């Protein structure tokens, strides 16, 4: 999954690209899952367990994102435009 | 459609943080997707589009994860931790 | 995917056709996704960020579709008669 | 099936688009397989009657997208920034 | 999932031909079904008759191909001849 | 069963039309994947199992279909002019 | 489909029970979901040829079942434990 | 989910029968696919685990298959011909 | 399924541990499957080999499990500290 | 989204126990992505955030399984039976 061309036809950058984003994006939908669990949990020490496991993927996300950050120029540039800041996004 | 809960039992906060988590999903597939056809493309004009739309998505994820970042505290102390820095991220 | 086909047994041409196609059909995709959400949406922030994304979405779904047309007489012969008139498309 | 989310929290005119996308989607997707198996089909008979197929669905599509471009005024925007003209499209 | 579930390479040019006629007739079916919820579901009128016109041709693109199967299958034939342009009941 | 609009918004009559298309595309998905494990069988007696099940389910796709052009005059007139007919079936 | 690991690393014997593994549980999804259609249908002649195709597959079921008990000894034995017995089955 | 009906319209022991069916479906996917690892398999240890597992699930298998048969006298007259036979099963 | 890179870049070994933790999910999606079954049931013999097949699933899922935590000390590590405790498992 | 039956049908006791399971199933999914893409992996520092969140995951796993126990006496109990011992596992 992930893979919409032969691999055999892609530069080893271009699949640890590949790696960096496919993981983050499961990271992401870990935060998203976890978090609708929370909202629907009835059990407190299941839904205690679901926001930590929830949180810690936000670490794995940032990670990740640093990463392709370091790689990837126009990446960077954006990160750059919208991060960390308090003006409309729109 | 990636609800795992009946929607009808999760809020309005719940379900905004789900369309924006998975449409930055979706921007960072098309990333992805679009470097993948860059590479392995032939037509010069095609593989021209297809990095300029990939660049673009670049621009939509931004957009998406500064919003997700704004409204959840704990995604912003990770970010801030380290987005932006020069040291080995786990080495 | 959408490969139907071993890969190996098309030409660079049906790729590339491929790759404009899926790319074009993934864009589209989105249109219609960022639009269900912005209906749906509550967050008034969110919903700019989704229907500046969609819309922009729309100029690739533009771009790909040009490429198409032109290296498809077939189809550039279709968007020729339909696309840009008043007549009832029926 | 498409709808991402819940079918009663749609307008009629959203539902109605996202049936002439998901419709134009399809077509595309036809088009661009009959294409893959006109490449790699052996039977000339078999082939003539794939070919037929795709360059109809061609005009399927073609009306869909003039049916997008009447309801959508961001999209015609677009279609009349970059259809039939002769410049490098991104390039 | 390209409707292969055998390796390519140990499948005959007849048999992979065949594969192309059946799974494009699944596909111009399949349309024509979504084609009619659709058109039973549409509010717009002008979409409608596209949706209409779309899935006409569509069961034109249909008879073409069980046709093609028709005149290499004398198993499928057969079968057709039973049943096809018939009156008595279907037991 | 494929649905791509709610069930509720659907007459009887295009559900059992629907009931009478998916069941058919069963049919015939099962026809192609047959005959692909009947090229690719090693063992004889289950070679003739798999081309038994396989020649039946024709049958039933007959069958289905039959029943399918008895309410779908425009289904009915593409089967007539072009089943059972020795014409190039595209131009 | 149904292959979790490459083909060139399975033997022949292993996949020919695949392909009577799979086809087998193919036969009986078919009779859960004509059993469906067969419970929700409004037609009656449809209903019949349902039904009709619904029955035949069982047989097609059955065939394959055993042909996978004369090559699978712990199978076999298993079947010899609780089929065609009066006995409780689990308590 | 494999229900492809809506689950308010089918009756209960419809839904009963379902829940066998697929259930022995799941069962036969776990030997195939326990199957298939056995045979790719490196390590002695879990192999052995692997073959154990799969064996097992041939009895829940059995088990399900033999509830099915009690209720379904149109699967029993199938397997009452079929089930422990010297004759070929087709030709 | 299961696979994300290609078999033929992945050791044995990796491959192995892959065959193991899919099965091991397998079996745990076999225990919910079921489980889910066995609540929603009406007829009491279906419900008995229904709720039988579940609870022996439990036992296929910690055999896999076992195994990997043998051939994987990060994994031992973390089983070691959550396993059979009373304290609450989170609050973080 | 790994529920079989409807919602409404279930106890919010078995929905606890299914979010605990699909929740360690996709850890345990997470574990295995994650090690298939160290072993590929080129760059070291990408290898380095994957095996560190590989392992990290492996908490998350632990403590899902570690509540599962906590109400599931059938299951604590495989777990006091096989987990942290030096016999032969199967046969």
């Amino acid at each position: 999954d992930g893979y919409f061309e032969p691999t055999q036809e892609l530069s080893d950058e271009t699949r640890d690209m590949h790696r960096a984003i496919i993981s983050l994006r499961e990271e992401l939908e870990a935060v998203d899952l976890y978090n609708q669990r929370v909202n629907a949990c009835k059990d407190k020490e299941l839904k205690a367990i679901l926001a930590h496991n929830r949180d810690e993927e936000k670490e794995h996300a940032a990670m990740l994102l640093e990463w392709i950050r370091r790689c990837d120029p126009a990446f960077d540039k954006e990160l750059k435009d919208y991060l960390f800041t308090n003006k409309p996004i729109a």
